[PDB]
């Protein structure tokens, strides 16, 4: 009796109450029970992306025959399962798969259409070593077998809908991926379902926002799995939590340290210090273990009331009548107050922690997923973003400008506040060559995202071709490098949320920028695999210096404004102005003085010291030498890349030449003295 | 139990998703409304509310032909007038959202052959097992709005293939099967004639601005691909009452945010004179207003809210400054 | 739509709208347990019954 | 014995892949155990196996 | 009984100790148990 030796009954599971009470998609529910009530081609099949739980709909369905919700021509089915796989047990020998197949076939004859056949994952009858659907084909076209198709998309277009009369035996049924709304309301459910299983409590508001910042954020999963998986994890999280106990770990090391010591010396007073040590640790434990007591009645509390709503269910399913009268009025109002009072003194009394998740612990789940800190304004953060600007003087001397402008993007963004449906901000840089753009864009992703390298450099230089901009995009198919993405997306794809730098796209041929409109219009971009890769949680920024020779000219006594103005109207004479009103935000950079200089090479100072202390080498200097170089490392083409290869040349190169003729020793005072055109080092 | 042809087509609309069901009251009710709704979520550019409208009204009645695809649109007019958020206000009228519009991003066809993009690859090259985007994201919505993005960008006469499509429709895919387009809707935006429309939205009708823009656009493109399309609709800068209202609605969906961030936000009407004197310029339309808005309102409103002013459950009345707003807790 | 007038005829749309109606009104007298309500909940019953017996 | 021990037990398995290659052959008659719950086992591979048999199988995915 | 018959303990290895005390990993582990007291 193969019923009996491969299927499993889901009604016989729902009976033990063992699965979710599904919400919604009662459309879709309906539509499958008139298809299922047809008199021929009875096995309509659900078709998705995945993630949307399509196993539970057909649950559902089950669940609800058990409630008889459903019309009057399905009471008393039976709804079994069978994989396709779990005839593959002994596939060598002829007609075994098929005999039981027609087994199958047969006892489902003998029961006579009071079943109804669920099969999950129906490709996986397409092929299996003809095989399947050459046996399937008589009783789905006569409809006297009850399938029930499951599978996604993509099975379903890449196997199903190739072979034309597996496609006609069966009638689609499109699963939408959710809404926001459903999504909440499905939490709720498992809310229920989770606090019945995990043990703990959890902050519905909470959850909303989980299922806010799941969908907003993450296209990695998709409706509303992602979201129900982050709930469980965070549910584990915390209940690992339960027993991590900090604070007692951290008391237990300390009386175990005490007592190893006092073993050790046999005035004393250690005594008296491992006593009181050890009475604190014996009071957090007893308030670890009464909070332990308090959650385990709490959690059997909630399972009897749960039990009771299972006894009452029995009663709705079977019909007794005082029994419901019974059940509710005794059971429900005292054992809902009682929980609550159960609850308000675990609001009292928990200390050593929770036993909640609030919208914080989501974020740190979040971000152990992303990455990205959504995790929110927490006055460190945030205060270091109110400190922004002053973070970038580290690395950013003067052009105060653009540290405002960015700074506000910057703002807008970690606040929530931006549309977000254009990128985070869209820019040109402008102004001398040689100030640190890079550096700028370097310290923007260093204390604001991660480091001075999370990020892509896109040359623009070599990219006079529209080859170049073949290359960026991903090739179109039929092609030679489709099968490996695009330049740009897929490491776009792999770290969602970085900054582009485009530096130098004047060198460029002007077809870029068709590509820059469809992202600095909309952030999302069609790839040569023809699918979408999001930008609007990123920074792009290009650069361009040609009207730095005007700059150079005018920064002296003129304003930031006109001077703005009168550069957009070189850049109009540059771009096209249909691409630079897509433009955001535009600023200037403007040459600088020698004082500047000295800055940054006394950040060069700093990094080199840096270096020497990773060397081991302790290293100070005559500032008169600084002066020098301060003289020598400049020409108002460029800037200050003279300083660096300055810096090198009389720096790196001679001090090395000493310290491999083993004049230096770490840990000496070494004072960078002058010379006449030179620099000394002592051995101090 | 007697079946009637208004339950077949309701049978149809569920088990396809094309709205084939007679025109219920509701709807219909709501297509009157929705000429209304496009007069609002589009102020401005109302050439292009009754070019639509009449396309949707050609649909759902069931009058214009089962040949041709249901509306074609070649949309010209400068940057930034509304073009895309037409589009997106016409999906979020039908299908509830900007996420159903097939958005083929024209600009990357700079070079003739990335046309396998939306068609397919041909047999014996890479994409065979997967086709062109175009032709699998119709198949899933057969009933499906389709953008084609800014299009003159591209080279010349990819629209070969869009020849096909606004003749018939049937487009033959990579593999060889049909991908039919008769109830859907192909609409363009090209801002070629933009600056003879800003130099001459004056001083003519809408019938000589169309004449002298048609033979423009006819000069760029070919006389055969030119015939196929319905209505070449221009459209046009805007004035200064429409820069107020879409400083509006750019405030209501700001306050729908902010009030989803959970704060009670007002503003004086003279900060909003403040931001129509700080966004009009003809050549460049709404996207000075917007990113004026942006700057002018935003840095300072992130600033205070990072300093912690802002207590939910105040009026905010974005109120002046002398030349800036400040935002108040009252 | 054959299966689905007959599900349509199976079902009965607005009978099991006023059915979910009295439910509605026997929790809300419960939730209460002057009444009125209690007539009110009889009426609609009497309206659901009427209906069902039509059905 | 999964049934017995009621979850007490959760039993482990190195080379997943090896359950996935057995001869259902042994692993699709535990995949019932482990999403019903008997069964709560540690799978140990390499990435090569894990895209060639647990991300082949969707479900086992 | 069958679970003598085609088991093997580790945890009775070490148990009796038979066993290597790697050090480290306890992040892993810990996220490990995180899958472990999931439901799904
Ligand atoms: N209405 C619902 N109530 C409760 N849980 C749900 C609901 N809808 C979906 N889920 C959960 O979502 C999970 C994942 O969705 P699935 O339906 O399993 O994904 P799928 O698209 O069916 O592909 P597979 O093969 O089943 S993973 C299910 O196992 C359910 O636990
Ligand atoms: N009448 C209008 N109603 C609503 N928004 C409008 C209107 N006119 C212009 N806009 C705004 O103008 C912008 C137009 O966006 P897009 O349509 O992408 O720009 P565009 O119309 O494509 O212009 P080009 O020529 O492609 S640069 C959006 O920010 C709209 O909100
Ligand atoms: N504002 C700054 N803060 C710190 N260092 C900077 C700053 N501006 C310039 N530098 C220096 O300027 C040089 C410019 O490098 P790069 O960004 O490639 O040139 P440009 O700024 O001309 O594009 C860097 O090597 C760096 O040493
Ligand atoms: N901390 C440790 N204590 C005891 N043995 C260890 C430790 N680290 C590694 N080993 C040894 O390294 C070997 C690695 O084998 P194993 O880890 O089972 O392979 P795999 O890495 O494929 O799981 C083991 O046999 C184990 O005995």
């Amino acid at each position: 009796q193969a019923l009996k030796k491969y299927t499993i009954d889901l009604t016989e599971r729902a009976e033990q109450g063992k699965l979710d009470p599904v919400i919604g998609r009662d459309e879709e529910i309906r539509r499958t029970i008139q298809v299922l009530q047809r008199r021929t081609k009875n096995n309509p099949v659900l078709i998705g992306e995945p993630g949307v739980g399509k196993t539970a709909i057909v649950e559902g369905l089950a669940q609800r025959i058990i409630n008889g919700e459903v019309p009057e021509g399905l009471k008393g089915r039976r709804v079994l399962a069978l994989d396709m796989g779990a005839l593959v047990a002994g596939a060598k020998y002829r007609g075994e798969f098929e005999e039981r197949l027609k087994g199958v076939l047969n006892d489902l004859a003998k029961q006579e259409g009071n079943v109804i056949l669920f099969i999950d994952a129906l490709h996986t009858m397409v092929g299996a070593g003809m095989d399947a659907g050459n046996m399937l084909k008589p009783a789905l076209a006569r409809g006297e077998l009850h399938c029930v198709g499951a599978t996604t998309l993509d099975e379903y277009r890449q196997y199903i809908e190739k072979d034309a009369a597996l496609e006609r035996r069966f009638q689609k049924v499109f699963v939408a991926e959710p809404s926001v709304e459903d999504t909440i309301a499905i939490l709720r459910g498992l809310k229920e379902r989770y606090e019945l299983h995990h043990h703990v409590q959890i902050t519905d508001p909470a959850i909303v926002a989980a299922a806010t910042l799941s969908h907003r954020y993450i296209a990695d999963r998709q409706l509303p799995d992602k979201a129900i998986d982050l709930i469980d994890e965070a549910a584990s999280s915390i209940r690992m939590q339960i027993d991590s106990p900090e604070e007692l770990d951290r008391l237990d090391r300390r009386i175990i340290q005490l007592k190893l010591e006092q073993q050790a010396l046999m005035l004393d007073m250690l005594n008296e210090e491992l006593s009181d040590k050890e009475r604190q640790y014996s009071e957090l434990e007893e308030e670890w273990k009464a909070e332990k007591a308090s959650l385990s009645g709490t959690q059997t509390i909630k399972a009897e009331l749960e039990q009771a709503k299972i006894a009452i269910e029995q009663a709705r399913r079977v019909g007794d009548l005082a029994r419901m009268s019974e059940l509710q009025y005794g059971k429900i109002p005292e054992l809902e107050k009682q929980l609550e009072a159960a609850t308000q003194l675990e609001g009292k009394t928990m200390r050593l922690l929770r036993n909640k998740v609030t919208d914080a612990e989501i974020a740190e789940v979040l971000a152990r997923w992303t990455g990205i800190p959504v995790s929110r304004m927490m006055e460190s953060e945030r205060e270091k973003l109110l400190r922004m600007e002053q973070e970038l003087h580290h690395r950013v001397i003067g052009q105060n400008e653009a540290v405002d402008a960015v700074s506000n993007a910057i703002r807008r963004s970690r606040a929530g506040l931006a549309d977000p449906n254009r990128p985070i901000g869209s820019f040109l840089f402008l102004g001398p060559t040689g100030v640190g753009k890079t550096e700028l864009c370097k310290a923007l992703a260093n204390f604001m995202f991660d480091s001075d390298e999370a990020m892509v450099r896109i040359d623009m230089s070599e990219f006079m071709e529209k080859h170049s901009v073949s290359r960026l995009v991903g090739a179109p198919p039929g092609y030679v490098g489709y099968e490996e993405g695009g330049y740009l997306t897929e490491a776009v794809r792999r770290r969602p949320y970085s900054v582009i730098l485009l530096d130098a796209v004047e060198k460029a041929h002007p077809d870029v920028f068709n590509i820059l409109l469809q992202v600095l219009d909309d952030g999302r971009l069609t790839d040569g695999q023809g699918r979408t890769v999001d930008f609007r949680n990123t920074v792009v920024i290009m650069t361009s210096n040609l009207g730095s020779d005007l700059i150079q000219e005018r920064f002296g006594e003129l304003d930031y404004a006109h001077m703005k103005e009168l550069v957009l109207g070189v850049v109009s004479h540059n771009f096209r102005p249909e691409f630079i009103n897509r433009i955001d935000e535009v600023v200037v950079f403007h040459p600088l003085g020698e004082q500047h200089i000295a800055s940054i090479a006394q950040i060069q100072l700093k990094r080199l010291y840096k270096r020497l202390e990773e060397r081991g080498y302790e290293i100070h200097i005559s500032d008169e030498a600084l002066k020098l170089l301060s003289e020598n490392g400049y020409d108002p083409v460029y800037g200050a890349r003279p300083l660096k290869r300055a810096i090198q040349q009389q720096i790196e190169n001679p001090l090395a030449q000493q310290i491999l003729s083993g004049e230096l020793v770490p840990g000496k005072v070494i004072r960078l003295e002058v010379n006449e055109d030179r620099i000394v080092a002592v051995q101090h």
